Formats: C-alpha cells, structure tokens, sequence
C-alpha cells in the first residue's frame, strides 16, 4: 500500500523504570499518499513482570488523541520479545503525502507500578538523543509489512 521509514529517538534511561518512552517519526518514502489510519507500528520487548499495561500519547504532529495504542503477545516468545505495543492512528489523523512525516511522543507503563528492564528489549536501541533509522520497530500499511524486521 506504499513505502515508509521509521526513525526512533531514544530518550530512555538504562536504569529500571516504570515507563518506556517512544519518540517516533515515520516518513512517507514512497510515491503514493498514505492514510495514517492504515499505518501500524510495533515496538517489541519483554514485559519483565506480568501486569496490565497502559499506553499514552503525550504529543503528536497530528494530535495526541489521534494516536492509538494496544498490546499483543509474541508467541512463541522470541529473544527480547514476549510482548509488543502497537501504535496506530484514528480515521481523522489524515494523510501523509510523499515526503511528509508523522511524529509522536508516547509511552507505556504497568498499572501495578512495577518496573521494566529496558536494556534486554528487542526494539530498544543504544543511540540516545538522536533520531536514527531503526529497523527493530516494524511498520505495516493495511496489514502489509513495509519497514523493519519482525523478531
Ligand atoms: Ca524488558
């Protein structure tokens, strides 16, 4: 359904924390317009202790309330990946023309307030404070894998 690239800006600490932050910029690198409602991203990790989780988007270029989050299990589990968060967009989020990008700042946490070990997560990188192309967050358009490497 088109072409995209995912850039990730890691502002997390290595220390165990109750929150994992995700700052993501997705650029339309193809020749076709993209409706953001068709775009899903997945960030894969080990949950570390079992708890209900909550997703929040604090800011997006298309409006924080137009960003959705949900969770899934990786089964059978893989190295660094027993869980993922899937970030999506509402019907009202709009289009990206070729060359345009969407940016969002989001996070997730465990509602029992237990901590994550981030360092072992499949999608966690080691490049801090700089947006880089990051192939361990996958992107799908209309269900079709367009960017990245599934665990
Ligand atoms: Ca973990």
């Amino acid at each position: 359904m088109g072409s995209v690239k995912v850039r990730f800006y890691n502002n997390n600490t290595l220390s165990e924390t109750g929150v994992i932050y995700m700052r993501i910029n997705v650029i339309n690198t193809g020749n076709a317009p993209l409706d953001l409602s068709d775009l899903k991203l997945r960030y894969y990790y080990t949950i570390d202790s079992e708890s209900e989780q909550r997703f929040n988007c604090d800011w997006s270029s298309i409006g924080a309330h137009n960003v959705t989050g949900s969770f899934g299990k990786v089964n059978p589990s893989r190295n660094g990946a027993d869980t993922y968060v899937e970030i999506g967009f509402t019907k009202e989020a709009g289009m990206l023309q070729p060359g345009e990008s969407v940016e969002l700042n989001a996070r997730f946490s465990k509602t029992d307030n237990t901590q994550y070990n981030k360092a072992d997560d499949y999608s966690f990188n080691s490049h801090y404070y700089e947006y880089v192309d990051w192939d361990r967050i996958t992107a799908y358009i209309s269900g079709i894998l367009k960017w990245g490497r599934e665990p």
